[PDB]
């Protein structure tokens, strides 16, 4: 059993993260995929790059949106399937920001505005490539090209957060020359995190976090024992699409993706939420709704979100509940509750609501919600470590979907 | 019974937007604050102090659903807090008149609905915290809340209807009905009168009454020999109905469509809610829902006006129905998937065999409403079975209900 280096350790304290899909794709504004899915013609659709401006990108507005909803990092697409960059490739490519009419180097802006918010800038990079021919007609080559497009961003923008491997869909068992790849990211950016949502064995050593599918139900693979421990991240996007899709109708619910985050932390993951920006890099108004939302719920879960880690602490028969650890106190994260009415207006709070754990061996002081610090009754049986308390439910007018108790022990 | 001409125009309404809006909203605790957390009601009711009305736009609410597909509006014109939102004429001090907005807010109301063609409702709490008649002298209450009522019939125009809210009420009491009815019927002869409590009916010039949104099955119409009465369901975003500003539990954007999709299903009315701010803005979350809807409404307007229920079910395990015009059926189709492409598996790819059955006609094509393919189908005219293939959301796209138009032979 090994603990997590310090770099990841750091990581987990991160907790939540901002996703953000942006390319010629959010012009269409039907999903990322569109030139393949849509079997557009290759020309026709690189032509989006004469008409990128840019001209509602403001990373400094994004940095503080990110910062609002509690976020503390951001993985931005440098560079997605179509291949187009969202940075100044240095020759490389002329399909790449400069060679746009917006001609500025959109990741120097993010850093910046990152750094001044004290986020950690991520760039996501597909590997699946759609716009070299290199990918098909010269694999090796295309490997250089990779690994250069991801050395341009190792070097010229100071230290980065980390990086997304986006490894999907690719040719089977071809040698993608990891080693070199994370080797090369290693010497220049000895403190980055390497993501990869292919990592799983590790596909390689350098690899710091690797992705699930968010509905795991129970706490995430670090690694084979005695080896370096890996983090985990699971993500969501609002609708169906991540790059934005004006007839995608179908988002989730705001209880949905607050019960999502509470879900990634007691798995012992760190979530992603996404957005998708409009053609022109705007935070669309749908999904500036949701960070609302959220930014409510993270502010008021702020002492557990970031620390809180999961502990061998089951709910009892029948809830969803669940518990998490910091250092200082315990937290019960409550689910299903109701608001509480008043004498004949019965909302389905109102009645004593004995939730129970068991793995709690510790004297307990004092129970209280986190969100307006009524203090609740409980009871233990240390020997059985059993803790019951009363969930009371919400007072009308409000509803946080997940409630938070922080317990004081004696 | 056949629904009266104004019923049969109310059904044709389909969607419409409720509004909550008192004093209530500055708090954003909800609209039954006052009882609930038990306030001092003179520390309450100095509310009236700070209600500018700086942020109420009519003009942007009536646009607002106009863009999302609504019919009417139902306004709340007075809530249990007792606060009405027009001129009373001296009837009360506490109504719009005597806070700092000085505006007839019902005036500049219908006003708005009118250049949008929309119908304007009045929605009036019949409990009401407020004047001490309630329980005092309850003769003098209905005469107060009548002489409100009054008002609103001969100060405004035409108006579309009036929203009851008979809840919470005194349950033996004898609310005169008739006279209150009556009185609306001679001032306002083609309103629509909408109970909450109106179920046997509550009093014959009843129009309309209130179901759940989860009722199962069609709506009950009234009695055979006796005058049909139409129904309407509600959905509110959150858990509450006036502003809450840390209530987190926003229903889908997909729950939504899927609701307004069932009260039609069966044969109501639906209206989607929506909480002011203190000044009477239309709140950002607010704003996101209704553009979605929108964006819903206008893809399924050749039906979600005309269309009615009718005996067609569908096949074991779906959720599918079936409406009816007079010139098309329409086959709603839930839980379809997005279609990918080659190795890019999202789920819709696939045949998928929708069936229903009731259906007796040749039929000539069936196509999608959002995009016009035509989709491949059989027919056992017998048994009266419809088997269409209903392909999966091209990719960037997902309806939630979508929508098949029947052309016959
Ligand atoms: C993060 C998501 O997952 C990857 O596999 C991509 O294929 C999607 O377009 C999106 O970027
Ligand atoms: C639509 C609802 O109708 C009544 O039941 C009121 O008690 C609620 O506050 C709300 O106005």
């Amino acid at each position: 059993m090994t603990e997590p280096l310090p770099r990841i350790q750091h990581y987990e304290d991160l907790g939540l993260g901002l996703f953000i899909h942006w390319g010629l794709y959010s012009q269409m504004a039907v999903g990322e995929w569109t030139e393949l899915i849509h079997h557009r013609n290759q020309h026709d659709y690189e032509q989006l790059i004469k008409t990128f401006t840019a001209a509602q990108f403001d990373a400094k507005k994004i940095a503080h949106a990110a910062k609002a909803v509690g976020a503390k990092y951001i993985v931005l697409t440098t560079k997605h399937h179509e291949g187009f960059f969202l940075y100044d490739t240095k020759g490389l490519s002329d399909f790449d920001v400069m060679h746009a009419p917006a001609r500025r180097d959109l990741i120097a802006e993010f850093v910046a505005a990152c750094r001044e918010e004290d986020l950690l800038p991520f760039f996501y990079m597909a590997t699946y490539d759609w716009h070299t021919p290199l990918y098909d007609d010269d694999f090796p080559a295309y490997l250089t090209y990779l690994q250069k497009s991801v050395e341009v961003l190792c070097r010229n923008y100071g230290p980065v957060g980390g990086f997304w491997f986006d490894g999907n869909w690719n040719k089977k068992d071809a040698d993608w020359h990891l080693p070199e790849l994370y080797g090369m990211i290693r010497h220049y950016q000895p403190n980055a995190i390497i993501v990869s949502n292919t990592g799983l064995q590790v596909s390689d050593p350098e690899i710091d976090v690797v992705t699930y599918e968010r509905r795991t139900p129970d706490e995430i693979y670090h690694g084979a024992p005695n080896e370096k421990y890996v983090a985990g991240e699971i993500s969501i996007t609002l609708n169906q699409h991540w790059g934005i899709a004006a007839n995608d109708l179908n988002y989730k619910s705001p209880a949905e993706m607050i019960e999502t985050v509470a879900h990634a932390r007691h798995i012992g993951a760190n979530i992603l939420v996404n957005i998708g920006l409009t053609g022109t890099g705007a935070i669309p108004a749908a999904a500036q709704t949701y960070m609302h939302l959220l930014g409510r719920w993270t502010a008021m879960a702020a002492p557990v979100l970031y620390k809180g880690r999961p502990v061998p602490v089951t709910s009892a028969h029948g809830t969803r509940d669940f518990v998490l650890h910091t250092s200082k106190h315990d937290f019960l994260c409550i689910l299903d509750l109701q608001v509480v009415g008043k004498d004949n207006v019965v909302l389905g709070g109102e009645g004593v609501n004995p939730r129970s754990f068991v793995g709690i061996g510790q004297p307990i002081q004092r129970i209280h919600w986190l969100d307006n610090d009524e203090v609740l009754s409980f009871t233990q049986d240390l020997d059985k470590k059993v803790l019951t308390v009363d969930a009371t439910g919400y007072p009308y007018g409000s509803d946080w979907v997940v409630r938070i108790a922080q317990i004081d022990y004696e």
